[PDB]
């Protein structure tokens, strides 16, 4: 198991524009296109991202290309963030995958507001962090996914994904 396989499980794969859990236009493997309610705005963002007139549809290859870019970007986002970096550096390989998953899902902004969880993770207080992470809109909105990520931080294994 690795970050790509993990995220592919959590996000699925769709080759036609769709609405995410929050109702935002997305495509491929959780690639958010726009928060605007306009489908046209979404198709325009899509064409700009793929570099071609897609008509709201992409191939598997194109989806996988967006995915690679997105994972890379998340990691780099983390490494660039002064709040995040130190936490990420302190973690083991499995747990780093859980950190990347959250950043990918919610943005470095979103995750950067889990200050108290961050501190617990840095201190390696696993059970406590797990409890703290669950007290969130994130967990209440997407409970099955949050549970998987949380188990990951808690155990440092891929058990929730098998
Ligand atoms: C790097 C990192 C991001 C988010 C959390 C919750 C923990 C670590
Ligand atoms: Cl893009
Ligand atoms: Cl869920």
């Amino acid at each position: 198991m690795n970050i790509f396989e993990m995220l592919r499980i959590d996000e699925g794969l769709r080759l036609k524009i769709y609405k995410d859990t929050e109702g935002y236009y997305t495509i491929g493997i959780g690639h958010l296109l726009t928060k605007s309610p306009s489908l046209n705005a979404a198709k325009s963002e899509l064409d700009k991202a793929i570099g071609r007139n897609t008509n709201g549809v992409i191939t598997k290859d194109e989806a996988e290309k967006l995915f690679n870019q997105d994972v890379d970007a998340a990691v780099r986002g983390i490494l660039r963030n002064a709040k995040l970096k130190p936490v990420y550096d302190s973690l083991d390989a499995v747990r780093r995958a859980a950190a990347i998953n959250m950043v990918f899902q919610m943005g470095e902004t979103g995750v950067a507001g889990f200050t108290n969880s961050l501190r617990m993770l840095q201190q390696k207080r696993w059970d406590e962090a797990a409890v703290n992470l669950a007290k969130s809109r994130w967990y209440n909105q997407t409970p099955n996914r949050a549970k998987r990520v949380i188990t990951t931080f808690r155990t440092g294994t891929w058990d929730a994904y098998k």
